């Protein structure tokens, strides 16, 4: 499986939320070795939209150096009917049934079934497949953990999903102006004397930006000129921020 | 027909409403087998999600010892579309109609019917099946039992499916301190020390957890390092729990 | 045609509604088989669940001695496309114009219809099927009767489909403390004293109970010791109640 | 054409009513025959369900002497799909095209568009190839009648084909006891004493009853005993009247 | 292309709006024909059921003598998919597209759309390949004109249709008793005198009723006794008038 | 790639907003080809209908220079199913990650989906194609600016499209008087007279054009003799502007 797809730009420790997804991940994937109890583990990363829920997912995955390891996603099943996906979910987790310790990153959920909020409308067939994977325990002795990720966390909650998980974990976007900073600097992107400048800014206040959407932000602001990449960031942050009404 | 895989961790006695369970399921059993006015018996296994629907229906149908026991599963139809599913139910009812003495499960009914409360959306050709099958009795002088299981009776009654059931068996969630303890006691999970420390905070306190979700509950606890262990387990049994404005 | 599979525990004089029932019956019969002017005649046998149309509507079939008899079941029917159901029916009363004198059942019209009170659904091209059969004349001279059984009389009037029978039979629930010792007398159940007592519950007070579904209380209180018969029919009685609020 | 199939129990003069609709139709029939400027008429007769709308279509469509007479019926597209009918429409239509002077009876247009109250529902393709059709004009210089008949003309009026049809005939129930009594004595069913009570009861009284189910009440009315007969016949009539408040 | 056929009865000047009409349609004509920028026009002809929409449409790409000319109509797809009708299109604009200077006619929008106001329902499908049609500009250098014919402006404009065309003609009934009185006397049906009696009872009165509608009242009235042709006309007339409340 | 036929008439520089949208584009195809951050750059060109979206779309695109260059629109598509539409997308975009820098322009997406407000109806598995691969990076390395157009950001927004761009630029219909004669003169359209005539109606006033609808407008006042060109621009201009009450 290739991780650098999902795991683009790293995994940077902006903040004590990084670790706590971290370790609650490779809990579950010793639950899920050492257990006999329960040789079928799931948890659901959420979080807001770009917050980093797939690379850590990858993450997670990778540090079980489990024999097997898949990803599902969307990529791979554009146009694709119910049926199609069905089918293709299916082989991924018989292959999984074959391996004694396995790991399957379902990600993207929304997307995998073809979800929209207007109607709403979504393939339920798909739904109904997944409902029924989360809940089937592999071969007698045979152990799996399974990990998606979602930016929806409501919509699989009233879809009854989120309760065939076996708990979830929050995948928060940066909240603060410490966090921002930090992420900056081990994202090594402004001049020293830069970041003064955004930490004078932002230090104190709140924020509420996911990390794919700051990488996105900090290249926009790098186009500009020396003395206008600042005020270009801090206007683009600006804009990316949470509604205080709603 | 496989019970360990439906029964994958007993039937434990942790409190009277295991037995009541049973018992009634052996009456069923006792009447269809004895019968003349009534061949075909049906039972619907309901109660709230992890409650031990499955395993106790396994356990019914285990202990009938009749010469044909089939259970039908969506394990083996996912991405199945509604005719596929119809004929596959089909198929079990009638190598049960070719026995004198038959049990079928149709188990996990919700999942069966494609049901999702969003629209709400489910199969009706699958509901229409059910229906009939529910009602048709076996050969003249041949006997069925039908047991079903599903978490949502509001939903099966809506759907005019609960009316079509002979009677209902309640399985209800481990409801009290002491039931509570019991279970733990029988899987016999924690220090004699530490069940000392949960029933001095759970003692007198109402509870409402399924047996499958307590066998979860506490896998995870064990992952702790010993001192944290039961602080743990009363953690995840807090988030658990009803809630007391629905 | 197998009326032993439609009438499996006989038709038993509990109260004079049956002899209502099998007498307008036979009216109906009479005029199908003598009058020019309605050389078809459509009645549709409706009531509560269980309440005994299927027996009764294969018993007037039976009694009219036609050389053509012939009932329409959903039992063969199952995962059947709207357009086979439609064929089905076609073929059924195709045959039937051939006789010079037929009757045909379309027993459980909600089922064949495939309908559901959710959302509502159903077949509508059975429903239009059914429409237009209903009306149909056989070839001139020829004569038919159509006997239709329901549980769902409203739905039918919804669908403007009580609008093209002929007429329709109320099938009551047994509705009063005699006729229900009437029932447990005719299928003589239970011990002399037992109906006494039995009777000493519910003399004067008002019943609401199918005969289909007396049956199977009879048989579930069979099941107990005998000083425990009586308490446990009773206990089902007070559960299979109308409800006073509705 | 066989109308013997289309007018099974003659068209009798109960009332002014049936004679203005013979009489408009034949107006409509003449205009078609010799003008011009309309080589295409439509007229939908349209009333009460049973008050003879079918046969007076054929009766107008029979007496026009036509080269070309067809009558399209839903009898022979049980279980057509929308396609399958349209194809069966654009047939006759077609083979109507190849004659100078045509008559196409479109009847029972509610159920040739498999329409339902309950959504509602009902075949959108056919009723769009409707549409086309009553406004298509036949090739240069030939002519053609179209006669629909509905009991739903407030449906096909939010359908928008009310406003494709050249005109409409109303097809009243016998309202009064005059008409009634007047029925019965064409008919010649009771003794001429049975018909003097009758009138006793009826005359000055409103009456709403379609002369087709009028048949079928006098033949159930005939299967009573003589002294009964009567009896029987104002029950009838009693249950199968207008409701006062709708 | 065959005219005749979709000017059955001429083009009489009964008023003022129908010189604009013509007017404004040979506008078009001479821009799509000379100019540069513009090479694609579009234009809506739209009003009441019956104003005359068709037969001005067609009497406008008559008049633009453009090499290629051709009317898209529902008649010929009756029973026609979406995807089919689609194609029917396609091909349609593809031949035009090889013209220098086209004229494409699409005709009855609402029926090509298979359009009901209940629901609605329609085929989105040729909705779509509408929209793009009404925006595709011919081969560089090549030019079309399209001209759509609707009676339900307000369902394009909801379709967001109204707003692909370069512009809309209205095309209205007859709306005054002066334009009422030119119609019958350019159409040449009433004596003289009869004309005189219309006069005295619609002039200086307001009407609204389409030519077409028109011609068909007064065939009508035609087929009355000379003494009664006038006061059948006026009745009819009465009948076929706008809602005052709507 | 041909951009004479997205830029028929060239793109003048009317106001600053032309220019804006130029330059923030450059800077997006600046960032898609310098940074490693941010390999995948997508934006939405989006404003009222006929501002200019496609055309300035095709010009940012042009002035890119990348070796890959595709624009995907509706017109090859027409009557096209759902997974058509979505395998002709997936080969645009697999061809594009062939090329270490392309740029593909996804134009009217609001037409792509097959979206119209009635229902609201629209392609949920073209969307769900959309949003996948307007996420999708292509092969590591390798660069791609895609461009998207709609005049529906608002329906974009609830599809929770909007949210997948990594930016939006807006496309305002020209605004002022100023721009309109600044458009006026760029066009070289009327007579230096005329201009000052129209240039006193409209200096000071508000303005709410596209564009392309003022190419058109302009188109139609030429048709008029010359005393009244400016005149009929004057009136058309006026049923054109923006509703003061929305
Ligand atoms: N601590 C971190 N956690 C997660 N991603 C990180 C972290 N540090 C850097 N990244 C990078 O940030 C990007 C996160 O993108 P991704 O994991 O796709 O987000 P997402 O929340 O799954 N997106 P979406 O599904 O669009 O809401 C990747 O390029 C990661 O390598
Ligand atoms: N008394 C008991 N009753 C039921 N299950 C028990 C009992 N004691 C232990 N178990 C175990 O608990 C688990 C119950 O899981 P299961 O029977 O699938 O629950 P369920 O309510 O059917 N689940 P779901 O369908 O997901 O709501 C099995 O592993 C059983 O072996
Ligand atoms: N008087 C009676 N009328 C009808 N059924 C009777 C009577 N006496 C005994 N029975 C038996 O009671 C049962 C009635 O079942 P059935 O005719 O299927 O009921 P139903 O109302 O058609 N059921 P459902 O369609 O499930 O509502 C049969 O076994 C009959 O033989
Ligand atoms: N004056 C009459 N008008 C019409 N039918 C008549 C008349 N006199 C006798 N009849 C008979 O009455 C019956 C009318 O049935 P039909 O024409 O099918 O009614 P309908 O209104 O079309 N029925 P439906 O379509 O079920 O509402 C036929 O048998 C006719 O022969
Ligand atoms: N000035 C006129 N304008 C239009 N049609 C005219 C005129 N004078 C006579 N006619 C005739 O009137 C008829 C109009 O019919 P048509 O053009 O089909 O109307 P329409 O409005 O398109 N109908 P519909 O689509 O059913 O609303 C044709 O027979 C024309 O020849
Ligand atoms: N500054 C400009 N920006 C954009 N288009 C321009 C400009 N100047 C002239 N044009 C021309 O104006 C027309 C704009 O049409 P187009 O780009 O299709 O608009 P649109 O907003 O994409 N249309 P639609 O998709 O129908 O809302 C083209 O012919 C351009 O060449
Ligand atoms: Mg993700
Ligand atoms: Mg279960
Ligand atoms: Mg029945
Ligand atoms: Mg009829
Ligand atoms: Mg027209
Ligand atoms: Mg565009």
């Amino acid at each position: 499986e290739d991780y650098a797809s999902y795991i683009m730009n790293g995994i940077i420790k902006w903040g004590d939320p990084v670790t706590r997804v971290l370790d609650d991940g490779e809990l579950l994937v010793q639950q899920t070795k050492n257990s006999d109890r329960t040789p079928l583990v799931s948890v659901l990363l959420e979080g807001p939209p770009h917050s980093g829920k797939t690379a850590l997912a990858a993450k997670i995955a990778e540090e079980s150096n489990f024999p097997f390891i898949k990803i599902c996603s969307p990529d791979k099943m554009i146009g694709f009917s119910e049926t199609a996906k069905c089918q293709a979910m299916k082989k991924i987790f018989d292959d999984a049934y074959k391996s004694q310790l396995s790991c399957v990153v379902v990600d993207d959920i929304e997307r995998l079934l073809d979800y929209v909020p207007i109607g709403p409308r979504f393939s339920n067939l798909v739904l109904q497949a997944l409902l029924v994977l989360l809940k089937k325990a592999p071969p007698q002795g045979r152990k799996l953990l399974i990990i998606g990720t979602t930016s929806r966390k409501d919509v699989l909650q009233e879809m009854e999903m989120l309760n065939a998980f076996s708990t979830t974990i929050h995948v928060p976007n940066i909240a603060t102006g410490e966090q921002l900073l930090e992420a900056l600097e081990l994202l090594g992107n402004f001049k020293d004397k830069e970041r003064t400048t955004i930490a004078q800014q932002v230090k104190g206040k709140k924020v509420w930006i996911g990390i794919k959407k700051l990488l996105m932000l900090i290249e926009m602001s790098l186009q500009m000129d020396p003395e206008y990449r600042v005020r270009k960031f801090l206007a683009l942050l600006r804009e990316e921020g949470a509604s205080p009404l709603d």
